[PDB]
């Protein structure tokens, strides 16, 4: 199947590549939950006019919560100690782990983090619904093409990377969207505005390149590297953990810091 089933069947996991990928897996689930709270109990802080974004940013919160912690226990059960070897394998009385939980997330996420600073800034030049659309399509477009080159992971590697690829391009077109709704978006609010929509744009292209990254690391030092074991499944894991909570939670944070401060009037 995946890179993750390859190594829990072929070399096995080390009882720290098991349990620290346990986890950091865990410790992501509950930062949701944590950040649910967040933005329900923050609702009252901010106009009636920038509320929907705290709503949607509760939505994403419930929506991840709950695969993350699908996902978390997808990882504990796929996986089995063979005390005479010593390593966790991979159990064939079990699922397997699947990275459907983290990818469906994704593409239930993706119109709503997109969609939801648009309810904080206003554009100026750009139509909103034009906005929206794009946002949209390709933001499903990238992570469903991100999902299928994901199945040949470890079968076809030249595939793994087309369709990679044709993720990076929908991936880049939505940096392109967003820069411009971020220029248009500084116009005529406050320098302190300003000055966070700033830090929102580099949150934003950190935290989402971290994804790509993740997706490549087990193959980042070649085809027989340091990486090519257990230990790019701990840093792809520990990578895709860092990048959701920087996505979806500190990135919603931001965004009702900039409502707080455009309620100075
Ligand atoms: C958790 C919320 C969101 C919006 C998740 C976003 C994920 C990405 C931007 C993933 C991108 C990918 C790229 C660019 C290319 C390889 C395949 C990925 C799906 C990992
Ligand atoms: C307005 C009250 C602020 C609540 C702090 C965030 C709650 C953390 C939950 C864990
Ligand atoms: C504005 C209020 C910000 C409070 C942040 C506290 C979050 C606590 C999380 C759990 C530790
Ligand atoms: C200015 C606002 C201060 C930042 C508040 C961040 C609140 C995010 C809530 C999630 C933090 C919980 C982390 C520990 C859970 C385990
Ligand atoms: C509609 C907002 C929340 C979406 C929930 C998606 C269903 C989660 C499935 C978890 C079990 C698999
Ligand atoms: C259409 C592609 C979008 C991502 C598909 C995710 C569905 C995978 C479901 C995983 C559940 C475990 C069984
Ligand atoms: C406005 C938010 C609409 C998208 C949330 C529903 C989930 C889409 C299915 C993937
Ligand atoms: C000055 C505003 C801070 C932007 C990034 C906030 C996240 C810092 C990580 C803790
Ligand atoms: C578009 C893909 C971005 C990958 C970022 C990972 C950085 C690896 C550094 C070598
Ligand atoms: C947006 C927060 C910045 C995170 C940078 C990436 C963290 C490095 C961990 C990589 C582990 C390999
Ligand atoms: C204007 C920006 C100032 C507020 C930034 C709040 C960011 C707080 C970062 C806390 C990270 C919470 C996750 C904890 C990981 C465990």
């Amino acid at each position: 199947a995946n890179f993750e089933n390859f190594i829990g069947a072929t070399e096995g996991f080390s009882e720290i590549a098991y349990q620290f990928t346990s986890h950091i897996l865990t410790l992501g689930y509950a930062v949701m939950l944590a950040g649910l709270l967040y933005f329900i109990l923050t609702i009252k802080n901010v106009d009636k006019k920038f509320q929907m974004s705290n709503i949607l940013s509760a939505v994403v919160m419930v929506s991840a919560f709950l695969l993350l912690y699908a996902q978390a226990q997808n990882w504990t059960s796929s996986f089995t100690f063979n005390e005479e070897v010593g390593r966790y394998f991979l159990d064939p009385s079990g699922d397997l782990f699947n990275n459907g939980y983290r990818y469906l997330n994704w593409l239930i996420d993706v119109p709503m983090l997109l969609f939801q600073i648009l309810f904080v800034v206003s554009l100026t030049t750009s139509k909103f619904s034009s906005v929206r659309n794009q946002f949209w399509f390709s933001g499903a477009m990238m992570i469903i093409t991100g999902y299928i080159g994901q199945f040949y992971e470890v079968s076809n590697l030249t595939a793994f990377l087309v369709w990679g690829a044709i993720s990076s391009a929908f991936f880049f077109h939505i940096l392109w969207v967003m820069k411009k709704v971020i220029n248009e978006g500084k116009e005529g609010i406050s320098p302190a505005g300003q000055k966070i929509l700033s830090n929102i744009w580099i949150l934003f292209l950190i935290s989402w390149t971290l994804y790509p990254g993740a997706y490549l690391m087990p193959y980042l030092t070649g085809v027989d590297g340091f990486l090519y074991s257990e230990d790019g499944v701990m840093a792809r894991q520990l990578v895709y953990t860092i990048a959701d909570v920087s996505s979806k939670v500190i990135y919603g944070v931001l965004l009702g810091n900039l409502a707080i401060t455009l309620s100075k009037n």
